């Protein structure tokens, strides 16, 4: 089997992107955020704390036929941003752009942390990292991706990450359309439950690639590139006036700006992320001071090449017996 689904910028900065999802019988569809770097799936749901909802679409289990409450089962995320959610947990039938898998462990949300309330758009998210993240509690659940893989034509999905633009998930077969060049795979760590891997380097605008090893993880559900403090300085120093301000919370650039481009290395092969998708807009309404999308990983603890990176790219998830990440450009 296959599926393939359309996904959609939250809003007119990327900060996140939607993709349609059918939970139950009949169906009820919500718009998730699917995340590579995290491996629960959870809903706004009919159970979630009212006072907690504004205008997400819910999840109503006891409308689907097909849904099972999963006894004793609990779960409670907490993700690197500060954002939370917990609640309880059914079984029931999810597909993604045509792909069933049933008996998918739906977590629904009793609570959910302000910043989750506070975006309409999005109603839930639907983890992609390994199944060893899940937190449903005393008994483990697995990814809608671990549950399909088996069915797929090939165990692999694809994130192609559209800058201000649509773009698409597959799962069980690489498009070939849909990128140029080859695809370059790069070995994949699975020992923190992540997509983790490591870059072979950088370059700043047209300036001189630099071979460094950068070990990070591919994450859809976070926005920006998140580097070492080197890497990011080297970026931000090619930027007339650009800054690191600690009350805005990082690298802030006048608004007038034209930025360069970032390259980072996947083996011998190199993505380039146009000076624009590093542009995240007045860091308040009204104001000449822009918002960057490349930042310090210091004191995150870990790399993070989420969508600003991804989205240059054309990005193979292969979930084979030693998981890789594939990488080309589009």
């Amino acid at each position: 089997s296959t599926g393939s689904a359309t996904t959609t910028p939250i809003d007119s900065l990327d900060d996140a992107y939607i993709t349609p999802v059918q939970i139950g019988t009949p169906a009820q569809t919500l718009n998730l955020d699917f995340d590579t770097g995290s491996s629960d799936l959870w809903v706004f749901s009919s159970e979630t704390t009212a006072s907690e909802v504004d205008g997400q679409t819910i999840y109503t289990p006891s409308k689907s036929t097909t849904a099972k409450l999963l006894s004793g089962a609990t779960w409670s995320i907490s993700y690197g941003d500060g954002s939370s959610s917990s609640g309880d947990v059914y079984t029931d039938t999810v597909s993604v752009g045509g792909l069933t898998v049933t008996g998918q462990a739906v977590e629904s949300a009793k609570k959910v942390s302000s910043s989750f309330t506070e975006d309409s758009t999005i109603d839930g998210l639907l983890g992609l990292a390994f199944s060893t993240l899940n937190t449903v509690s005393p008994t483990q659940q697995k990814t809608f991706f671990d549950n399909a893989k088996a069915s797929l034509d090939s165990p692999v999905f694809t994130a192609d990450l559209g800058y201000h633009a649509p773009g698409t998930y597959n799962f069980g077969f690489i498009d070939t359309t849909a990128y140029t060049g080859s695809i370059t795979y790069t070995a994949v760590s699975t020992k923190q439950g992540f997509w983790e891997w490591t870059s072979t380097g950088y370059a700043v605008g047209s300036g001189t690639f630099k071979s460094t090893s950068i070990d990070g993880i591919a994450d859809t559900g976070t926005t920006l590139l998140y580097l070492p403090a080197t890497v990011v300085s080297a970026y931000w120093a090619q930027v007339s006036g650009a800054k690191s301000s600690s009350s805005v919370g990082g690298y802030v650039f006048p608004c007038s700006a034209t930025l360069p481009s970032f390259t980072f290395g996947v083996g011998s092969a190199r993505i380039v992320i146009p000076g624009d998708y590093i542009d995240f807009g007045p860091i308040s309404t009204g104001s000449s001071s822009c918002f960057g999308g490349i930042q310090s990983s210091a004191g995150i603890g870990i790399n993070i090449f989420g969508d600003v990176a991804l989205k240059a790219a054309f990005v193979v998830f292969n979930g084979a017996t030693t998981p890789t990440l594939g990488f080309a450009s589009k």
